[PDB]
């Protein structure tokens, strides 16, 4: 029931296995996730490899995207908001601007919205969200606090600024938010390592806190937070430098690889 | 040339005169107004009453809504985003939430954007710009600053935080940026008079500086700053009260009137 939808880099698939991949049109993002609960057995009862396809942001349009600042004790909680156009996918390179020597990375699980609401209930967020998504809330922390008036959009709302993917892991029949692990490695070295059980919000109360505020629609993202280990937090720091490789994993959510290049002066 | 483009609270409509309106579609709102630069001589050449029908939000989902902080002198430039969620008709209530005692005014000209665009040079702006609207970044100081780590997304975020219209006033045959003089009153006493001309940034130069970081696509929206004579401007404060009437006047952009009312405890 926990499906694994895809965007070829519009055109959506599924996961056949963990290897191999299918279209699904034969068999927009934003529509297909307001459908999804009524053909989710459909799909999954009426059940091509992976490394030989381009993958895309899985949800390329969201409405919004929502981040949060400070959800994990290592790293109350504050709300951003990325520039839609930030998204980006789950091999696509980061690219330091011209305007940027402090661009920093922050692995983050995102839920997606599928079905809208404001002032959600806590025991009823489950049935608003669609599921879940690797993602990178990365910030060039230097056109943020341009004298640490802050410009946390600008900030964090360039183009690549928000990588996603490789897929919507779905809720299928869960009647509970989910538990991931996961971890962010540059060239192989580890930076973040985190647990979901560490949010200071739960991924539930992220959607109440959230919605109590700012009315939600299907295809909205949120990101729910990251761990320590970010770059800024270091002497001297661990910025993305050009050349570096970002991988981020999760289990159940996949892995991304994004190149790091900057922009030439 | 320059049509004055409403939405029937999708329906389409265009002014016939300053007091009367007709429906389009027989002679999407980002889909139109990514299209109106070839059917703008056809709608034009090919050229009832306005108090009688309901007018709504003349872009009503666009992509993304920029607000600019210290534009004026009276009240460099910061940038910040709004919700889509708050987007918000001409005539329609703004609604103080249970969570806000200091519910301020901020009296705007908006720029649409019309082609899609990044790093846009200074003299190619108004290429991109498909026209302009009365607008209001309102804003709860109170949630924003919660100890005046800020709150600005919360703040400025909430439904009925971003009034728009009456009309998209298109730049047509235009080869530079539009002047406008406007007012914002409540309950008919003046509180905010500005002219564009007191921009720190003007129209061209905000369309360049916000996509220098932020690329933009046709339906999205730029607020492009207030003048002084807000409610925390000063002792005591001038913030919105139950039952208060913001009435908004601009020549060239219509009125708006739009009722206050708090939610209840
Ligand atoms: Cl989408
Ligand atoms: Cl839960
Ligand atoms: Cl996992
Ligand atoms: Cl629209
Ligand atoms: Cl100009
Ligand atoms: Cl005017
Ligand atoms: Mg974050
Ligand atoms: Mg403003």
């Amino acid at each position: 029931m926990n499906l694994r939808i895809v965007s070829f880099a519009w055109q959506p698939g599924v996961l056949i296995d963990d290897d191999t991949v299918a279209p699904l049109a034969p068999m927009s993002a934003r529509e297909l996730i307001a459908l999804l609960p009524q053909i989710s057995p459909l799909i999954s009862d009426e059940l091509v490899p992976l490394d030989s396809v381009a993958l895309g942001a899985p949800i390329p349009e969201p409405g919004q995207v929502i981040a949060l600042g400070f959800n994990y004790p290592t790293h109350d909680p504050v709300v951003f908001m990325k520039s839609p156009t930030s998204i980006s996918g789950p091999r696509d390179a980061v690219i330091a601007p011209r305007t940027s020597h402090a661009l920093d990375y922050e692995i983050e699980i995102a839920v997606v919205i599928g079905k809208p609401g404001y002032r959600i209930e806590r025991s009823q967020a489950i049935k608003h969200v669609a599921g879940y998504m690797l993602a990178n809330d990365i910030t060039a922390r230097d056109v943020a606090l341009p004298f640490g008036q802050a410009q946390v959009v600008r900030g964090k709302g360039y183009p690549t600024f928000c990588p996603t993917g490789p897929w919507l892991f779905t809720t299928g029949s869960d009647t509970t938010f989910e538990t991931f692990d996961f971890e962010l490695r540059i060239n192989g070295e580890l930076r973040q390592s985190g647990s979901t059980v560490d949010m200071t919000l739960g991924f539930a109360e992220v959607v109440e806190t959230v919605s109590a505020t700012i009315a939600l629609r299907a295809g909205d993202i949120i990101l729910t937070g990251t761990p320590g280990g970010c770059g800024f937090q270091f002497d001297p720091p661990r910025y993305l430098r050009p050349g570096d490789v970002i991988e981020a994993h999760s289990a159940k959510l996949g892995k991304m690889r994004l190149p790091v290049h900057d922009e030439k002066p």
